């Protein structure tokens, strides 16, 4: 009945008590809130970090994680599987669902069209036909990296209460279109937790799809943080706390990649580096990973000591955790 | 020694045991049976269903389970491996022979040629070379199957007992040319519980081979039930208390699947229905899985109460814990 | 800090007790020494045995192995990352050291030039970055093996002190270049242990490269062994107590395997027979595996009670489990 598909869908009280067991988890790893039960992790898309941070959570709370990687399923009702497809997501479902405790996600985009993308078919089918509690790995929003993202900033900052702080979500180049998932988290979770909120991009062409931005906005009032959009660089790095930086193409370009090409090519210089994060309030640098450096952040900055990508990335682990055992 | 390699090689009294230890899993699916134990699961062929089913019931025996799936080896001796085969599965059979208790062997026929596939050489070698128990997870018999939808049907009418039961195993439209397999395991497994058997199908060409024609007969024999094959839907349909849907290429087309298309094409109204289903007596309806909706069966029959087909493939889990537990 | 990378970084002490703690692991299969940790096993190239035998070991001794099969990874410092490579080096050996206890290498060469893979970059840029010790499962020499090996004998003999034993390392046929990876690491064992070691090849150009050909030497000088290149085969196997087969492309030849198509084939009668068995001191054969049967070794030989690599093969585990035990 209940499912982790998005944060947004949980209240603030939920969300501050997951990342409370997440940092008590992280103090005591090993335990039995999963004990003799099983999470089938379903991956539509490849990713080593997230096999490994659930496989790994699930064995230390007395678990077991199952990994699927399809590689055909329809999706659409009342359709004659007279296609591709094997088998309906009706069946699929239903039958892991016999099997396992709980059911992950991770299915990115086809980037052939936005416009269907941001349906989220793949996940609201598993969560509407599973009866066990579904968890999103990442499709269109990566809700396990924000709690990840959220905590590692709370451990930083020294305390849970991140209001005040000034958050910059900036826009990266490079060589290729991306995802805006990690970038939709990254709106919601900044302003779901109260911080002074910029999303600097190079051109209003790159800011995100309406419901995120609605959900930030709805955020700011509830959080008593603020939003803004920019498309100035130094301006938007001056006094920051937090840098957070992202690639992703330009939703209105999606479908024809190609005049775009020119377009992201000439943003090169929306790279992170020492004189941007130096014009900040000694503010932090993350990134979700994979990072291309020397493109998206100069080997300088990664290597910095202000940089927490790499305790981001851990927190999965702890985070991923206290999900599980909050489902079951 | 002892393998579970198909049903048939075992006494009823033996097929009888796994059942009800089947049940008594399904009841208490935790246990120590498998403690410090392991099974190598050889996929030569992918299966989600089949890989989660066996990987969750060492886990939840105290066992492991070891997924390999490769990707060439030679099964021929005196064969000097000049070609494409790296080892021969003497040296497989018998290192895995050194790490795990148990090796589960899947492998579908090439489809080029009933006359080498219906030799079954992959299982065979295996269970020649292993010095531990061998288990088909399907080959061109699908045992592990036969005694999930068996547990179903036990469940379904309330007793262990299913002699006097009308059993019609129907072939059923498909575009591809299929896989005998679960048709097979069907006809074996439905005889040896003594019920009333009818093989339907569209034309004489459809019959299964003789060597489960055989086995069937023989079975009719032990368990006092009946075998007849059919080719009209109306008639088999009649009166029926179970009624299992199966696609399969006729066995005198292996090879050539072109001059077959427009034959099986002309048969897209075998699909079960509720026209069909309402003419047995309130029959039960099963499939193996995957199942293409609206071809094999109607998205009505599927989501009926009388589809057990979920609870069919849910007892692939207890039947295969009982299995492993009777060959360590 | 302490890895194992090659057992020549270990003392002789330390290898004594490696394969002593593998014996004991071998009469007592199940224990604690990993309990509630883990290892990540990455595998570059597909290894069925190393998989199964590391996955295993870890369930044994209470831990957890993760599998994980990239398939793009940059290894190069201050590389614009503008290229096919998502992430670096860096980042994933650094993340997944957050999260496992140890971590295992698998990376076979590309065989396009010695000259770059006998940099061994993969298995180096591991041990530089991780935080957690690194585990060589086979680059361009396999330690592992060389202790399954090693120990093989030890038991076979029925004794730790190999000196005064003759040991033949044999060049064999086979209709593609192999790595010299098992080649290098038999001959760093067998002399590291002290026996009178022979290097039968067709010609010079086979010979193992420099690196090696010195650690034997300096070897030889500490364990009061020899060593001695041969072309000769039937001097070679002449009262020779142990003979061990491996294909691999003289070193001379990496980057274009075409005029030396016509050179090996001409060498297909290096292959070890009764023939040539018979002409040494009863002596044992193996071989690491995969082995092409009458290509490598004729059937009657690989049959014959003297052969020993399914020991060989099975002693992967308990080595690789001591091994495991020493880094936690």
């Amino acid at each position: 009945l209940k499912h982790f598909l998005n944060t947004q869908d949980w209240s603030r009280a939920e969300l501050d008590a997951l990342l409370t067991q997440a940092a008590l988890f992280k103090r005591n790893k090993l335990g039995s809130e999963l004990k003799g039960k099983s999470i089938a992790l379903v991956f539509f898309n490849p990713s080593m970090r997230t096999r490994t941070s659930f496989e790994l959570g699930a064995f230390q709370l007395g678990g077991h994680a199952v990994v699927l990687q399809p590689g055909p399923i329809e999706f659409n009702l009342g359709t004659v599987m007279d296609g591709d497809t094997e088998e309906h997501i009706a069946e699929v479902a239903r039958v892991l669902g016999r099997y396992v405790d709980l059911i992950g996600v991770r299915a990115f985009p086809k980037f052939v069209d936005w416009s269907k993308d941001r349906e989220d078919q793949v996940l609201k089918s598993f969560a509407k036909y599973s009866p066990v509690p579904v968890i999103n790995m990442e499709t269109i929003t990566h809700p396990c990296q924000e709690l990840a993202h959220a905590l590692a900033l709370q451990e930083h900052f020294g305390t849970p209460d991140l209001r005040g702080k000034k958050y910059v979500l900036t826009w990266t180049y490079h060589p290729k279109p991306l995802n805006t998932a990690v970038a939709n988290s990254a709106l919601t979770i900044a302003t779901r937790m109260g911080m002074d909120v910029t999303l600097l991009c190079p051109t209003p062409d790159y800011i995100l799809d309406e419901r995120y931005m609605d959900w930030a906005a709805q955020n700011v009032a509830e959080s008593g943080g603020s939003l803004q959009v920019s498309h100035d660089i130094d301006s938007a790095y001056a006094g920051a706390d937090v840098v957070y930086a992202k690639s992703w193409g330009a939703l209105p370009f999606f479908g024809n990649w190609e005049p775009e090409k020119p377009i992201r090519d000439q943003y090169q210089h929306f790279i992170v580096d020492e004189r941007k994060m130096a014009l900040t309030n000694n503010g932090v640098f993350s990134h979700c990973l994979p990072l291309r450096r020397n493109v998206k952040a100069t080997d300088a900055v990664m290597d910095s000591p202000n940089c927490i990508a790499i305790d981001e990335a851990e927190n999965r682990l702890h985070v991923q955790k206290a999900i599980m055992a909050a489902l079951v």
